[PDB]
């Protein structure tokens, strides 16, 4: 950092932890034909 | 030095610390075109 005026100054040292976290993979996308609805739009859905 | 006369001399050896600081890194000059203001003068801002 740099220093020109007198002071108090307040620094965070960047050392220390940073954890790395899991990802989904319980997704899965059906292409297909229905009679009815949203036309070549991914939609999502959770429930029938 | 010279000693012509008797007495008390004091004198500082030069030998020592000279420490070297460092210059501030974060000053902008900006050119342009303004609608008023003083004209072909280096002005100095430090806030809006």
């Amino acid at each position: 950092p740099s220093y020109l005026s007198p002071g108090v100054y307040v620094e965070e040292v960047a050392s220390g932890s940073r954890p790395i976290e899991g990802v989904g993979t319980s997704v899965a996308a059906f292409v297909g034909l229905a009679p009815t609805g949203p036309l070549n739009e991914p939609t999502l859905v959770t429930n029938w």
